[PDB]
């Protein structure tokens, strides 16, 4: 499997939430971000695959604040935009 190396913020992000690491899988990156969403609170309370980034630094790196933990492409394509080339 390819290890990716996560830019600074999503580094950070990453770390909070429990990795330990600089390089991850695709798999691992997705999965200690869904850990920083679960600490951070940020899913909808109603509709739990609803992620709330307005008043948290993950909206720094989306366009739209709102995004589901549905929308795999979308998903791949903000940690592609945040992760060395
Ligand atoms: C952060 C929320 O992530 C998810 C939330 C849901 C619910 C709550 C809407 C169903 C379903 C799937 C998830 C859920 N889907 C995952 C597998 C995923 C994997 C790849 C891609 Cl591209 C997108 C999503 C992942 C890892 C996630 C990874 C990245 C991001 Cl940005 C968000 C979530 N995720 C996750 O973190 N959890 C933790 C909480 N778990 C809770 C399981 C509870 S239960 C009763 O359904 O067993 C489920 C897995």
């Amino acid at each position: 499997e390819k290890l990716v190396q996560p830019t600074p913020l999503l580094l950070s992000l990453l770390k909070s939430a429990g990795a330990q690491k600089e390089t991850f899988t695709m798999k691992e990156v997705l999965y200690h971000l869904g850990q920083y969403i679960m600490a951070k609170q940020l899913y909808d309370e109603k509709q739990q695959h609803i992620v709330h980034c307005s008043n948290d630094p993950l909206g720094e790196l989306f366009g739209v604040q709102e995004f589901s933990v549905k929308e795999h492409r979308r998903i791949y394509a903000m940690i592609s935009r945040n992760l060395v080339s």
